[PDB]
């Protein structure tokens, strides 16, 4: 029998999920929630869609519910309720409110006697991996990571709420020279403003003034006054030409030495033409991990710190020591 | 109280061993276990060096002993034997005797109530983990491994023993063609004669035929006759000048593709200066983690597909989610 999968929320990353679960044939997706009309939500599987609070009665159709909201709004309400009646994945992504949210999800997730695996995706997740296998294996170094080249929908939107700013989009840059020194072992020491750059391409509202809007974006606090930010004016038509992409991508590097001084570098990169399409496959590939932990009867909540990764293949332990263990 | 650590074998592995115990200071090593004479062999932290056959008078004051011996005779007999006494991690690398190996050394682990984690490194281990992951993650298309550049001791050993051979050393070193083509994200198909050249530097015997010696290594079966093999006669002090480090490195490489055509690829790359200080590194890091395992209850053998990656850390779960979790 497939594994029951149910999205709630249907953006990029629950048109993201929809799409893995085509690539993964143990797997189908019963149900779409939104907090929207049905009616309004179309679906390209053409799965059913309902509304959210129809969703509790849905508790026996679905195995794992994957949360593809927002970590702001969203997800702090939305892990919490959906943990008491599934097994649930989420990407939750808010520093500051990690422990808060895992206390919440677990809470629940105890409660219930279901699986929460929070803060999925490639960063948080892959890349939390990699910090962490680079500390534990190299622990005399540094870590370092870097994101993109790609499109941030945070920093783009942020422009966007701006005044005079029709559109946006804003690519989060990798500063060569960074990670150049990064990558030949020279463990440096580098600020916030060495290590990204960021370029940002803005659709001007009729009647604003370019410096004031070019002045607000550059000294906006958090999302640009640490950085060399550059702004560039452009038309509606140029920014769907160039710049409706979503790619991205990113490294998470550990150079450390042994203790007789040899120099090692461990290295985790990633080059996406969808970003939301890659954390969408993730959340995927996790699920299928909560859905065998819950079979043996685990509950609470995990981070991808908690998660073997054979739990995440449909393949048996035995084949992926025959085939993937070596050569 | 620390984490309590033997050795058995103490060559290249088990000197990266007990320097990698300095840079753990939550362990201690206890002792070294050898084959030889114990006042044969200068253990540099002046630690207690004692015989096999004495070990098992040893399972009360050991945690986790490390096998640092060979996979071709040292291992298919030492991990079920101490597998009996102790918990063990090894670094078995033997393709066609895995699912042996494993099932041998499980069922003296489970007799025992130990954990064994065996196949640990960098391949089989880290790399073996970026194979599975590249793969879950990315299920539609392709996993490259190369090796490389740097020296293969089983092929180097290969090359000594033809007669007329004094010495060698031999690198393995990633054709850049065909990483490019990976890199890409072409997705080619790559015989063994594409993806890795050989490099061979020898050191002549008195009285040699270096045509032949030349004609023996390249003709070897398994070694060099599916590669493109270059052979360099060099001195003796040439060899210890020039050729005296043990570097190596590589990278596992996905490339895929999300159900909408976005190609995405991840690599998890290596560049190390000492191979056996990395992957001693390595075992360690997992000891830490089969003892974790031991305390909870667990036993019988694992591989690095059962071990999440929490538990090679010595910070508690939380600090991890707090630390590491993003940003």
């Amino acid at each position: 029998s497939k594994i029951r999968i149910g999205i709630v929320g249907y953006g990029n990353l629950g048109r993201g999920v929809e799409a893995a679960i085509q690539q993964n044939p143990d797997m189908e997706l019963v149900a779409v929630f939104t907090r929207r009309d049905p009616k309004t939500v179309a679906v390209k599987s053409n799965v059913k869609v309902l509304h959210v609070d129809d969703a509790q009665s849905y508790k026996d159709e679905i195995d794992v519910m994957i949360l593809c909201g927002g970590s702001a709004t969203d997800l702090p309400e939305q892990g919490p309720y959906f943990a008491q009646y599934f097994n649930t994945i989420d990407s939750f992504d808010t520093h500051a409110r990690i422990p808060d949210y895992f206390d919440a999800v677990n809470a629940a997730a105890e409660q219930s006697g279901k699986v929460a695996i929070i803060s999925v995706g490639w960063d948080p997740g892959l890349f939390s991996l990699n910090r962490l296998l680079g500390e534990v294996v190299l622990p005399v170094g540094n870590t370092y990571t870097f994101w993109g080249k790609g499109v941030s929908q945070g920093h783009s939107d942020a422009i966007r709420r701006i005044q005079g700013v029709k559109n946006a989009v804003q690519y989060t840059i990798p500063i060569d020279e960074a990670v150049n020194r990064v990558r030949s072992g020279e463990n440096p020491e580098l600020s916030t403003r060495e290590k990204h750059a960021r370029e940002c391409f803005v659709v001007l509202e009729e009647g604003a003034d370019p410096a004031k809007v070019e002045h607000e974006i550059k000294t906006m606090p958090n999302y640009f006054d640490e950085y060399d930010t550059t702004v560039h004016f452009i038309s509606e038509e140029e920014l769907k030409q160039n710049h409706s992409g979503m790619p991205h991508g990113g490294f998470v590097i550990r150079s450390g030495k042994s203790d007789e001084g040899h120099k090692q570098i461990i290295e985790f990169s990633l080059n996406l033409e969808s970003n939301p399409m890659f954390t969408s496959s993730a959340l995927v590939a996790y699920a299928r991990a909560a859905y065998r932990l819950s079979q043996n009867g685990d509950k609470g909540a995990k981070t991808v710190f908690d998660i073997p990764f054979g739990l995440l293949s449909p393949k048996s332990p035995e084949d992926l020591r025959k085939e993937l263990l070596t050569r």
